[PDB]
């Protein structure tokens, strides 16, 4: 490992401060620096000189306390006062391989111990937990405040090392006639594995000058080997970081890591001062205790995202679920949960023996005939490929497929037939500091200085997609699996391809979960081989008995005060015609191993023969997921105040919603004038939305894309605020590009015109009464490639007036905070365009209004 | 026991079903019935004779097959035909502990266990979404439940109590007969060998106490009855047929409630009693054992509920404890919102310290509160702290003078004559028993051959007595009085119970781990219940830094994070932040993991705002825990639940305006009038969804009558809206429909809430369309009825029909639409408030059974 043996053993330290290797056992010296002589003025000093004797009495029975501890970290700092002239220096202790340590740094201006410094701390750190969860960029935002405020620094920063083991700026609390270093991306050879090891056991670590001379320590002559000291706050940075940092503009350097605990080094709260600034370290040592919150709070957010990682996967596994009950391969295209609901993407193919049939922004038979070509030339074995870019993977044509479809993984089933996922490309921009990462960039050890630019050049991405993770390649293999077991009634090596590296191959293992499937009587109809693994027991074995009583009762022992029971309640009620999600189940190995699944059984409907049976999964999520939906399971019964009243509007509105929409569609027969068939039309699709948000209701998904004119959504969005501009008298104006005719333009209609509802609605809600509003909407149909096309509308809905108030918009802007309805709905429509390919923004002008820019891509 | 080889090994059995009891091997009869020969028809059954040739060859390869499987119980019952005569059967088979007996019903389907608990199953998920934190509706549910499956006279749930007597909680009967709901029985009513017998056969039924108990053949060599503890078909004991003619119960159906942990105990029984000889098939027997395991699930979540409730305000007296034990003054305790009444739940208390009586609530005077302490000195002096229920029972003269406030007596001692009053005043408790009273030296005499004559509810009354001191309050008490005996400076306890004997015993005391850290985070006070737990004593972790050293260093603390968050809720423990119920997992120096849950508050010394913080540790158990991790997530749960209730109607109020912009807008021309119609279908529907959504938040005393509108409306309108509302279902489920309406066109002055009345309407009829079966026919009868209550105000009455072929609506579904505030489903939550506003608008449904059932509803509204 480059710099490991010179950080640690590098024996010269900074002039600000004087460090004294003493062994513990009769004050005797092992080590000094030559500052030391100026600092305490003692001009006798040598290797055995009792340092004991060299300050006050208090202080030297201080130092002999502080010595014999379990933990010196709770002692540091003490207050030790000099004796030959007399000034007080802090003394950080810490102990080394064969003794002790001291770093005497003098004190401007009492701190006896660790909690007298992190009180300085806490009421930052009560500041940093009260905060909203699920926004780490907040978060990072109140710890730069905190630091800036605390340190008295010119531009605190907080570096995040990404997967690539490069960093990236992502907050800034700067002095503001500076430059600001936030989205700054730099290489991982710019900070060595050894210095983030480093980081790892020190976890704080200042400098005060960089253009100060290392000050050399004076090593044992008997031990050969050089000290190893990693935590002294004193050592000076090595040639190439001081270097560094004089090419930086920023002299003074106090860096102190955000762990994430085995121990993750997420990433380093970097302080930079123009000049050179000491800071005491009761500062200091509060500044790392604000470091634990910050990483305490961290983790806490962090296994909250896994979390959600988690429940996406189980609904993967429910998506696949669907899958395995549809009665041909083509169902999956077809039906509504398709297999771009599977994997985030934007187009998805499926070839089966010709016929092939797209969704979304996929190529033509004859271009996708090119691509299962240039598939069987290449990567003849592999059954998976998982490009970022196809014209990295060295696929021709890949610049007439476009943009549009520069993504792609695609999964080979048996007899030449393919299943596709297709992604568009993503505009980012990176802007890297001085030298852009390199992943074949290892630690060179032999490089004697850093370069001297760090003017920020923006990178950018020409032709590549999203990143395909594990978690959608695991997807697509799980399905590619269940495809060819149904084509054998009627192994597999993965190529990941992205831009930065080359292609490497992996073998996935599949997301299939643990199903039987029983008829009425509970007998046996299914039991895979995921369910055979998990259980022990054989299929065949276990097939055709009675799995109420006899396959969990006996065969495969179930476990809870009364277990059988509460399976025989379940069971039955899928029999009954009754579905219960993530009902906890407790079972037993046949080798007696506990496992704490997750029984899902729905009923197994079909058609007018065997009506109704029972299939059933069993996700099994970690224990900490077990916590979360047991939580969540012991709250549906308590807030019987409004689930009531929930449910009986979720279940009385359905009635009237079929009445409505069986009233429009005998109505669409024979109403030949067309204004008046238009406006019938705008009342279905107004119909629609409350059918579509009632029954999706809202949990934060799922968006049921199709074909639909956009000029049929602003004349659907226009006439439900008709009403609120025909009461207060907004006579509105339209200036539309004649967007009917604008055929195709793939998404929802239904959840467009929701979010233009509660963006629309909230803006004629501010209006100064019996005035005028304008809306106002410029698209253009931008190609994209050969065939693919989209259409970027910006929705200009502009109103003169006070506008919305400044809270609100914050309301709206959440992520878990609420205090109005129309602030909660706002919230829930602006996270229903961060769900799709758009964004919203609220100027502030002589008109308070919303930007609406979408992206939608015409077939 | 007393009974039990009489009940086990008595040899009869009941005369509605024969019975063989069959050897496990190689099919020979080893034992039968005297009726097995006129059961059967053969009018050959014999000694040791091979069974298969009575039965059909068909059938025989069930018995062997359910020979063969490892549960017999599942395969119960297999219908079982017969060969000499073609006569169906239900041979419910049993394994004992000498072979399988094999029990014959007749029946007049169902083979399998499952085919058998899927009737239970709708009464099973009718009681499974009900809510927690009672028992009295759960036990009300269960006998409606059992009264539509079994069809008994009278069917009541008999809880037994902690002195094994037991009581009516609940009755469900017919409105003929006699109300049991209250009674109290003796505990000698029901043996504890019946209850041994109910914990390995639930379920009891007995076809006629007065029918003769047919008896047993045996052609065993060795010298012992039959195994009959097993067995549906076991003749009750002669005292207990007795007992049933003397209540007036022909029938009974004795179901175990049996409840288990992890110990299975029985927590009651569902007897159902009939005024006539029933029998029920066996089918409905294992559906009503199967109903009555999922009752005594829920009766297992209400009693962890109550646990861990009473845990709860365990740990709240402790937080109480901790909040008396830091007081400047020993008479800080009787003046503060947190007193000494709130610690015990009692009407009064009183604190007795150097004399000057500290009254609080009622308390008798200074002279009488004297003369009860002399009293205390002179008999129970050697017991420090008394808790008699009654005065009366305690030996105390004056009982009557301090009268029925200072019945109920607590008493704690401390040293120098100090002491600590609970006062509780006389509760009526009168408890009619049914019969004889019980007496705990009552024991089940094993030769008592019969029951008492008389069964008629005579009253009980009790004396100057009051609400019986808990073991808990009394715990409570004994730690008050320890805290304060220390602070003082700064054990044998009688319980006397108006029934039993003084009971002396010494409780665990619920002190908890207390640590005090002052500015500087160093222990200045250590408990010796952290000596207890962590094991580590007061005078070596004296004057050591707590955060740091004493945690971290000597506890092994959770490795991640515990450290960070015990220091920072510590340091905001001194900077005035009290935090209460902190999880707090760590280890000990002997090394067990011991989770906690750590209360930081500030301490302060009356001339420093926070001088020190004081910390006390509470361990629960970890359903407890984990019920305090739902409550902190309650704020993420239950706002995001109102959440989606708000935001639902907020996004659901656009459309609706954008619809009756539409349908106001669609008004220029309509040239077919049934375009029109449909038109104003869509309008009373849209309108409907406006007023679902409206200003109603479900309560119907405070919105849905205060928001009542009142305007005039056609109803070929209101029947064309139910009947476009109910045609997807139709052509969903293939069903035809007959509306049998008269001509309405002519009575446009009705005035009345239309909206509601199809939302009603709709809801009715499209229960009755999602239970009709498949592919047959509806129908939607109206009867418009003049009706006249002054020659102005003249009214009118419709009767609304709604008629199905088959099985029709579930009884559970009906039962939850009149039980008012109950629900299982959304769609029967749906029709109760659809119920209730028709109880709000002068009319009332009911639903009827012909053999083909029906809807009924009546409704009036006054044209003008
Ligand atoms: C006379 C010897 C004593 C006696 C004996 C006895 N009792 C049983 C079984 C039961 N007794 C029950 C009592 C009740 N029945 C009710 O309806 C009510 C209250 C509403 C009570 C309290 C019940 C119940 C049973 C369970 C059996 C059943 O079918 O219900 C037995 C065992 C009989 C058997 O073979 O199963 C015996 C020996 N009971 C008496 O009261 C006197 C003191
Ligand atoms: C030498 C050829 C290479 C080198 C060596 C090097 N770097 C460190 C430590 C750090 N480097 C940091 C880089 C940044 N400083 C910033 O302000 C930003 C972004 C805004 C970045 C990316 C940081 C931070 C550290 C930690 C601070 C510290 O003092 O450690 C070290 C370890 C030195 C030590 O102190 O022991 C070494 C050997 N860096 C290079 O860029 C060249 C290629």
């Amino acid at each position: 490992t480059a710099y490991l043996s010179r950080i640690q053993r590098g024996g010269y330290i900074q002039p600000f401060g004087c460090m004294i290797a003493v062994d513990e056992s009769s004050f005797r010296i092992i080590g000094y620096s030559e500052n030391a002589r100026e600092m305490l003025g003692i001009m006798i000093l040598a290797m055995g000189t009792d340092v004991r004797s060299l300050f006050t009495s208090s202080s030297s029975i201080l130092l002999e306390r502080a010595f014999v501890a379990r933990e010196i970290t709770l002692l540091n700092p003490v207050w030790i006062h000099s004796k030959n002239t007399g000034k007080p220096f802090y003394a950080i202790l810490h102990r080394i391989d064969v003794g002790v340590v001291i770093d005497l740094e003098p004190a401007r201006t009492s701190i006896a111990g660790a909690v007298q410094s992190q009180k300085l701390a806490v009421r930052a750190i009560s500041q940093l937990q009260a905060l909203p969860g699920g926004d780490i960029k907040l978060l990072c935002d109140t710890v730069v405040e905190s630091v800036r405020d605390l340190t008295g620094y010119d531009r605190v920063m907080v570096y995040k090392f990404h997967e690539d083991e490069h960093g990236e700026v992502v907050a800034e609390s700067k002095r503001d006639d500076l430059e600001p270093y936030i989205g700054l991306h730099y290489p991982a050879t710019d900070i060595p594995q050894a210095s983030r090891f480093l980081f790892k056991q020190n976890r704080v670590r200042m400098i005060v000058d960089c253009n100060a001379t290392p000050v050399l320590v004076v090593q044992d002559d008997r031990l050969t080997q050089s000290m190893c000291l990693v935590g002294s706050t004193l050592r000076a940075p090595h040639g190439c970081h001081s270097q560094y940092m004089a090419n930086m503009g920023s002299i003074a350097s106090l860096a102190m890591a955000v762990i994430i605990n085995s121990m993750r080094l997420w990433g380093l709260v970097v302080c930079h001062h123009t000049s050179s600034r000491c800071i005491p370290f009761p500062l200091r040592y509060a500044c790392e205790f604000l470091m634990q919150a910050f990483g305490l709070q961290l983790n806490m957010e962090l296994q909250l995202a896994l979390q959600m990682s988690e429940k996406r996967v189980l609904r993967t596994q429910t998506l696949l679920c669907d899958m395995l009950l549809r009665d041909s391969p083509a169902g999956i295209v077809t039906q509504s949960p398709s297999i771009m609901d599977l994997v985030k993407c934007d187009g998805a193919a499926f070839l089966y023996h010709g016929k092939y049939y797209p969704l979304g922004v996929a190529p033509s038979e004859v271009q996708i005939k090119d691509v299962v070509e240039w598939l069987l030339a290449n990567h003849a074995d592999s059954t998976g490929l998982s490009t970022d870019s196809l014209g990295d993977a060295g696929y021709p044509g890949a610049a007439a497929l476009g943009d549009a479809v520069c993504g792609m993984a695609v999964a080979y089933i048996t007899k030449r037939d393919f299943l596709f996922w297709f992604r568009s490309h993503t505009a980012k921009e990176i802007k890297w500091g001085g030298a852009k990462h390199h992943p074949e960039d290892k630690d060179d050890g032999q490089r004697m200085h850093p370069r001297s630019s760090f003017q920020a050049f923006l990178e950018v991405v020409k032709s590549r997609s999203q990143p395909w993770e594990t978690a959608e390649m695991d997807a697509i293999h799980s399905l590619q699996l269940i495809l060819r077991d149904s084509f054998k009634e009627s192994m597999d090596k993965f190529i990941n391809i992205q831009g930065d590296y080359k292609a490497i191959v992996h073998s996935p293992n599949p997301l299939i979960p643990p199903i039987f499937a029983a008829d009425e009587n509970t007998c046996c109809l299914e039991w895979n081989m995921a369910m055979e693994k998990l259980t022990g027991w054989s299929r065949s074995e276990v097939i055709g008995k009675m799995i109420v009583g006899e396959v969990f009762g006996s065969c495969c022992m179930l476990k809870g005060p009364d277990a059988l029971t509460k399976f025989m309640i379940v069971l039955h009620n899928a029999i009954g015609g009754q579905d219960t999600d993530k009902f906890p189940f407790p079972f037993f190995d046949r080798n007696g191993k506990f496992v704490q699944a997750l029984l899902t059984a729905n009923k197994r409907v079909s058609l007018e023969g065997k009506v109704i049976g029972a299939f059933c999964f069993l996700q099994i999520p970690s224990p900490e997921l077990q916590q979360a939906l047991a939580v969540q399971r012991r709250q549906d019964t308590e807030c019987f105040t409004k689930a009531k009243e929930l449910a009986y509007i979720c279940q009385v509105i359905k009635n009237p919603l079929s009445g409505m929409r069986f009233a429009n569609s005998l109505l669409e027969a024979t109403d030949l004038n067309e204004d008046q068939k238009q406006l019938l039309e705008t009342s279905v699709s107004c119909e629609k939305q409350i059918s579509r948000i009632v029954g999706d209701m809202d949990l934060e998904f799922v968006l049921k894309r199709e074909e639909f004119f956009l000029g049929s959504v602003i004349n659907a969005i226009v006439s439900q605020a008709m009403f609120l501009l025909r009461d207060r008298g907004l006579q509105l104006i339209r200036d539309i590009p004649e967007e009917i005719k604008s055929i195709e333009v793939f998404g929802d209609q239904i959840r467009i015109q929701q979010l233009l509802a509660e963006f629309l609605l909230s803006i004629i809600r501010y209006a100064p009464s019996q005035e005028w509003v304008e809306i106002h909407l410029s698209q253009l149909s931008k190609q994209m490639a050969d065939g693919f096309a989209a259409i970027r509308t910006e929705f200009r809905m502009a109103c003169p007036g006070e506008g919305l108030p400044p809270e609100l918009v914050r309301d709206m802007f959440h992520s878990s905070r609420w205090t109005s309805p129309e602030g909660l709905g706002l919230s829930v429509c602006r996270k229903i365009l961060k769900l799709m390919n758009g964004e919203v923004q609220y100027i502030r002008e002589s008109e308070r209004s919303y930007f609406l820019i979408i992206l939608e891509l015409p077939v």
